[PDB]
């Protein structure tokens, strides 16, 4: 099965999922002199209910905070989006070293990690599952992490990781104030792309915030202790789980600011 190890990592994914070589793949290099300022883009309209968070799990590929998306308590609107995108899931990407952990790269600068906040278009689709197969179905907010002072909201996640070390394990997790976790500035870049993991579907409107948030080196290192392997399998650690940048193939990256 797919992963980030030598045999099963990003270079080999095209072997099980050919769209890995598609024309709208993510992540990408963001080259700021090539981005087009677009005055029709709107500021982000963000509403996240801290009670929406319910469970945190180890998928084998990252941790997932899953949100109750039964109704429209936590939604993203504005930005490049038409209509209302419902919060589903938060997860993180990192690398084995603090200087190279993010998926999107900005003029060659990788960050220490990158948080993804995944939402789905419930104004057009009846479920996440249906939305995930259409070009306008998903919207992902990408937030960079840089090493700095410890982050008291991320401490809440790190404190759970010992209880979910094995692939498949879950624990309850709620009262998570995702709105306060975001950086001061919500200036962003946006482009049409894909999931950055298999099945790599080309259904995502990416919204990548320019300003990073801080995490300490000790908090970040805790994520690398997660196993990519299940209880009863030979242990291997998820030291790195970021996909390299993919060809832009003529897509327009736009900025909400200039
Ligand atoms: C978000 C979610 C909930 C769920 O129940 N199942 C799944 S399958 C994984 C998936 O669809 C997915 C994974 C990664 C991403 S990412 N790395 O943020 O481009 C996305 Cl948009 C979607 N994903
Ligand atoms: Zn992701």
């Amino acid at each position: 099965s797919w992963g980030y190890r030598e045999h099963n990592g990003p270079i080999h994914w095209k072997e099980f999922f050919p769209i890995a070589d598609g024309d709208q793949q993510s992540p990408i290099e963001i080259k700021t002199k090539e981005v087009k300022y677009d005055s029709s883009l709107r500021p982000l309209s963000i509403k996240y209910d801290p009670s929406s968070a319910k469970i945190i799990s180890n998928s084998g590929h990252s941790f997932n905070v899953d949100f109750d998306d039964t109704e429209n308590k936590s939604v993203l609107r504005g930005g490049p989006l038409t209509g209302s995108y419902r919060l589903r899931q938060v997860h993180l990407h990192w690398g084995s070293a603090d200087d190279h952990g993010s998926e999107h790269i900005v003029d060659g600068v990788s960050y220490a990690a990158e948080l993804h906040v995944v939402h789905w278009n419930s104004d057009k689709y009846p479920s996440f599952v249906e939305a995930a197969h259409e070009p306008d179905g998903l919207a992902v907010l990408g937030v960079f992490l840089q090493i700095g002072e410890p982050n008291s909201q991320l401490q809440k996640i790190t404190d759970t990781l010992d209880s979910i070390k094995e692939k498949g394990k879950q624990t309850r997790f709620t009262n998570f104030d995702l709105l306060s976790l975001l950086p001061p500035s919500w200036d962003y870049w946006t482009y049409p792309g894909s999931l950055t993991v298999p099945p790599l579907l080309e259904s995502v409107t990416w919204i990548v915030l320019k300003q990073p948030i801080n995490i300490s080196s000790q908090q970040l290192a805790k994520f690398r202790s997660l196993l990519c392997t299940a209880e009863g399998e030979a242990a291997a650690f998820l030291v790195s789980n970021h996909r390299p940048p993919q060809p832009l193939k003529g897509r327009k990256v736009r900025a909400s600011f200039h």
